């Protein structure tokens, strides 16, 4: 007879503010025997998690062994029984775990009495820690003026943000460089683009074919892949419109330069956005559809290619007329972005 784990997998949720939890660890025999069978446990090698992720295409992160305590390392299965006496596993440091990841603790069973069954001697305990966005930045005649590093020339690029519109005026600025490359909603004064239609404008233009609602979160993105010439506008990860351009790129600093939320001082209309924004980014690459979809709620601010990042969740420093972005690269000038607490976490469906 052999020692093994009866149930391969268990799932736990790491609730808010939870730092410590305990669970039961039990192995068993394939069939009962006439003497006590001794067992012991250990945390399995991280490569066990890599094999699992490769087999299933999952993305589990291994917990640190330093946050695992066993009531005892050893146990036993009494003569005539199948299941080992319970061991309690205590997991700590849960509050510090990064949200938006799924974690695993793989436990191996060993025996000094009998053999264990390969492929059945690891128990997998999974821990989910949900990423939520519960705060966002208010725009009601507010701007962020952004100066990119000198000689910035975006060839391929991405603008993206989570937005929630309070109301639509004729032309509502999201982000960009007016007259050059700007993402907006509407240009109804021009009698072509309805007030609630996403549009890219500047040296060249195109627009979507369905309106946005008010009081609803959307993820919105504009990409341009300069080598292929393909540009797209994406809403909630779906391509809503596309075009083909021949331009080599654009200088975001040209003219009045780059603005978020309001083209401050523009004589032909400041075109303020009225609503909230979150997770506002500019990249110096064309992000793929998959990259846009998978990262709507958060990205590492250290990411290569990320030229500007405002979470607008309260974690950015605002002082002295400046709002410092998350990359540490951009000190934007602003009239102040009040961080609002949402009624519920951001949901796009």
């Amino acid at each position: 007879p052999k020692v093994y784990f009866e149930s391969k997998e268990y799932n736990f949720s790491v609730e808010d503010e939870m730092d410590v939890m305990t669970f039961d660890l039990v192995s068993r025999l394939s069939s009962a025997t006439s003497s006590q069978v001794d067992v012991s446990y250990s945390v399995a090698e991280p490569s066990v998690v890599d094999e699992y992720n490769a087999k299933y295409g999952t993305n589990y992160e291994m917990l640190d062994v330093s946050q695992v305590k066993l009531s005892s390392t050893t146990s036993s299965i009494s003569s005539g029984k199948l299941y080992a006496d319970n061991i309690e596993v205590e997991l700590s440091g849960l509050e510090a775990l990064k949200a938006g990841n799924s974690y695993v603790l793989p436990m191996r069973v060993h025996s000094s009495s009998v053999s264990t069954l390969s492929g059945t001697n690891i128990a997998y305990f999974f821990f989910s820690k949900p990423l939520k966005i519960t705060k966002a930045g208010n725009f009601s005649n507010h701007y962020i003026s952004v100066k990119f590093p000198v000689g910035t020339f975006f060839s391929s690029f991405t603008y993206e943000a989570l937005i929630n519109v309070d109301y639509f005026l004729d032309n509502n600025t999201i982000m960009g460089t007016e007259g050059v490359m700007i993402l907006r909603i509407g240009d109804a004064g021009g009698g072509i683009t309805p007030k609630d239609y996403l549009e890219v404008a500047g040296g060249q233009n195109y627009r979507v074919t369905k309106p946005l609602l008010t009081n609803r979160w959307y993820h919105v993105a504009l990409t341009y892949d300069q080598p292929t010439g393909k540009t797209g506008i994406y809403v909630n990860g779906e391509k809503w419109a596309g075009s083909d351009w021949g331009i080599d790129g654009f200088d975001p600093n040209s003219d009045m330069g780059f603005y978020i939320g309001r083209i401050y001082g523009f004589k032909w209309g400041e075109r303020p956005f009225h609503g909230k924004m979150s997770e506002v980014r500019v990249w110096s690459v064309a992000r793929t559809e998959n990259q846009l979809k998978q990262n709507m709620l958060g990205v590492d601010p250290a990411s290569e290619g990320l030229a500007l990042y405002y979470k607008l969740d309260g974690s950015e420093t605002q002082e002295g007329g400046v709002i410092k972005d998350a990359t540490g690269r951009i000190n934007g000038t602003t009239n102040g972005i009040t961080i609002k607490t949402l009624d519920a976490p951001i949901a796009i469906n």
